[PDB]
This record gives C-alpha cells, sequence and structure tokens, in this order.
C-alpha cells in the first residue's frame, strides 16, 4: 500500500556474468598506481522480469523506476574503486535508461519512464545489462592473475527515493585473467664501443684461435634492468653476429685473418649465431617487488683466426646482444662495435 522497492519475479536477483582479458605488453606497466579506465565494456542480451509496491496493484498515478547500486567488495584505494583480489581492484558503471552510465556506487537514478509496474511481474528489464569497467593494480605481481566468479555490484530497483529493499533486483558476477610480460632493458647510457685499439699485424701471425702477442683485454660491465622475472629463472646473454669463416667462435672483423672475441672472463667464449653458445648472467635479487638487476662483466679481445699475417688496415665488426630466459628470447638490447688497426 505505497509506491516502494522493485523486485524479480522469483524474488532473487537476476544474475548478469562479466569477464574479461587484460595482457600488460610492457613489462613496466606492471607497477602500483597502473589504471587501465574504462576498458572493457559488457553489453548484455539477457533480461529478466519484475514488479514493485505500488498502493494498489493499478493505481491511479504513474512512477518512474530509481536505481540504486551498492558495490559487494571491499574498499579499495578511493570512493570508487574496490578490491577484487590482493592486488587488483575495481571501478564500475552501470547503464540507467535517460541517465548513461553511472558511476558505481550512486542512488536514486531514475529511468525517467512513469510506469505502473505493479500487479504481476511484467519482462523485458534489463538494468545490470550494460556497463563498463576499469582496473587498478594496487601492487604489482608476477605471472598473471585470475580472478575467479565474484559478485561485484547490486542494483536495486524503487518507485520510493530512498526506500530499498534488501535484495537486489540484479547482480553482476566478473571472472577473468590478467598477465603480464618478463622483460630487460640494458641500462641507460651504456656505451658499446669495444676499441680493441691497435696492433702489429706480426703480433697476430702464427697465433690461430689465439689472441695477439701483448694483447690488451677489454672488460665491460653489462646491467640489465629486468621486470616480472621470478627466482629461479636462468637469465643469460647471447650474441647474434657474422661468425668469422675460419675460426666461428669468433666474431667478423671484415677481414679472413682475425676476429673479435668475447668470453666470460674464464675462458668461456660466446660464439655469434650459435644456439647453444649462452652466458648466464646472475640474476640479482627481486626489489619493488617485481624488479631485480642482473648483471655481468664480459672479456673482449681479437684473435687470430688463421694464422696468417693480416693486411694493414681499419676494421670493425658487430655482435647483437640478446636476452634469453629459462629458452624465450627477449628481443635485441643493443649493439657491440668492435674497432681494431693493424699497421
Amino acid at each position: 500500500a505505497d509506491w516502494g522497492p522493485c523486485r524479480t519475479a522469483s524474488g532473487d536477483p537476476f544474475i548478469f556474468v562479466t569477464s574479461f582479458t587484460k595482457n600488460i605488453q610492457n613489462p613496466t606497466d606492471n607497477v602500483t598506481g597502473q589504471t587501465y579506465p574504462d576498458f572493457y565494456q559488457w553489453a548484455l542480451g539477457d533480461k529478466y522480469s519484475g514488479v514493485c509496491e505500488c498502493p494498489s496493484p493499478n493505481p491511479t498515478e504513474a512512477r518512474p523506476t530509481l536505481y540504486k547500486t551498492e558495490s559487494t567488495l571491499a574498499a579499495g584505494h578511493n570512493s570508487t574503486y574496490f578490491k577484487i583480489t590482493n592486488n587488483l581492484e575495481v571501478s564500475t558503471r552501470v547503464y540507467i535508461a535517460n541517465v548513461g552510465n553511472v558511476q558505481v556506487p550512486f542512488i536514486n537514478k531514475s529511468n525517467s519512464q512513469p510506469g505502473r509496474e505493479c500487479d504481476q511481474p511484467t519482462f523485458g528489464w534489463t538494468t545490470g545489462s550494460k556497463g563498463q569497467l576499469s582496473l587498478y593494480i594496487a601492487k604489482p605481481f608476477v605471472g598473471e592473475q585470475n580472478i575467479p566468479q565474484t559478485i561485484i555490484v547490486s542494483v536495486f530497483g524503487t518507485k520510493k527515493e530512498n526506500v530499498y529493499s534488501s535484495v537486489p533486483i540484479s547482480q553482476v558476477l566478473l571472472s577473468g585473467k590478467v598477465t603480464v610480460t618478463q622483460g630487460c632493458e640494458l641500462a641507460a647510457g651504456t656505451s658499446l664501443d669495444i676499441d680493441f685499439g691497435e696492433y702489429q699485424a706480426h703480433d697476430f701471425k702464427g697465433r690461430t684461435g689465439q689472441p695477439p702477442q701483448n694483447v690488451q683485454k677489454i672488460q665491460k660491465e653489462l646491467t640489465f634492468n629486468c621486470t616480472n622475472i621470478s627466482d629461479g629463472v636462468h637469465i643469460y646473454l647471447s650474441l647474434e653476429g657474422t661468425p668469422n669463416a675460419a675460426y666461428p667462435s669468433a666474431i667478423s672483423l671484415g677481414n679472413a685473418d682475425v676476429g673479435a672475441v668475447i668470453e666470460d672472463g674464464k675462458g668461456n667464449i660466446l660464439k655469434p649465431n650459435d644456439s647453444n653458445s649462452l652466458l648466464e648472467m646472475n640474476p640479482g635479487s627481486l626489489y619493488e617487488y617485481v624488479k631485480r638487476k642482473v648483471t655481468t662483466t664480459i672479456t673482449a679481445y681479437p684473435v687470430s683466426t688463421t694464422g696468417k699475417l693480416p693486411a694493414a688496415g681499419d676494421y670493425s665488426g658487430v655482435a647483437t646482444m640478446h636476452v634469453e630466459l629459462d629458452t624465450t628470447d627477449l628481443g635485441a638490447k643493443g649493439t657491440l662495435k668492435f674497432s681494431l688497426k693493424i699497421s
């Protein structure tokens, strides 16, 4: 006997089913505060039957339906974001006819469609069927996070401002998956010239597969800033480059008789274009949840490839560093540029 709350035909809310997959491509985006606003929108084909309290089953007046939403999740980082998992938060908008996509929570939003849905349930109710979700990283995670089926919002309806039932007319069930990507980048400000300097041609004579007489070995420290790589993963350096034809352990210097070698300081040569030749780096320790600094030194020097007296000239060559995980090739991270002078 007065305008009041709406209910479904059964009394139990109608459940709308939603889901998404978010794949975060940039490793470094996996950071506290990262936000994907209004990234997923649902536009569902499901509908339900409903009826409201009214002063009689066929009242003289009509009234529009007013809608309220409430989050069914715990509070997140502000009044419109709510915790969905240990690491993720969500914010929602729900469509109300003749209003728009209204930010949850909201109250007393009118459909501006006066009616008399007061007697037997009527068909065609859709509130809940359309909405939009925003995702927020509260804490970064490694790998993937699966959001199991969870009710995230309750929709209530009424014919009387501020008078709502404790039982919603509809709810929104969400599931989904968020993934992150492993990555490493060479530290900024790292120069990649390796200048072997000058040698007399006679320094290489008769020294096949070895460095020259009076060799000045070059040492270089490499630091990679890696993200989303858990302990237990081995992280290697590998070289992409043209091997010397006579001595393939060496990188081409555009001369048949001399070449460039990179090794680990212990005589283990990192051979170019050889998928079995890998230099295991120190993977460091996680910090800021998902970051780690991965380091190695390399030792470089020219070698005689043939034992023959090389011609005087200015020689150069290149080798592109890759970082590989176990392999997964994270891609080219910088090109070493070799120079050698033979007088």
